């Protein structure tokens, strides 16, 4: 629950910020999604409206995935958001692993298009 916040965050600024030529889009996703996981922890170690704007992107995410993505593609974001690597989440879905990397990548594109299309709107 509490670091899935973090999860999306790195997710979308994972899709935000893709370079094709750098690597593959699964371990660019990996990276992000765990440097805003342990950003997080760090936060609440040390502690231990630029926001509204994040929090309601973060929001609008879950609610287009929760209804447009497949049970497959929300299997495997389930795992992806909590840090999960490509290899782990076929481990974990007995799935192959190309097939994995395909779904991340579909996962990609399809929120590529949502983010393009939400940043359009004009009514």
């Amino acid at each position: 629950e509490d670091l899935v916040q973090e999860g999306i965050l790195g997710l979308l600024k994972a899709i935000k910020f893709y370079d094709e030529t750098k690597s593959s889009f699964s371990s660019f996703a990996f990276l992000c999604i765990r440097r805003e996981m342990i950003s997080a922890i760090r936060k609440a170690n040390t502690q231990k409206e630029e926001a509204y704007l994040l929090k309601e992107e973060i929001e609008e995410f879950k609610k287009f995935s929760e209804n447009n993505f497949s049970k497959f593609e929300k299997e495997v974001l389930t795992y992806l958001i909590r840090g999960y690597s490509y290899r782990e989440i076929a481990t974990i879905l007995s799935k192959n692993l190309k097939s994995i990397d395909n779904t991340i990548q579909r996962i990609r594109k399809k929120s590529e298009e949502w983010i393009k299309e939400e940043e359009n709107i004009k009514r």
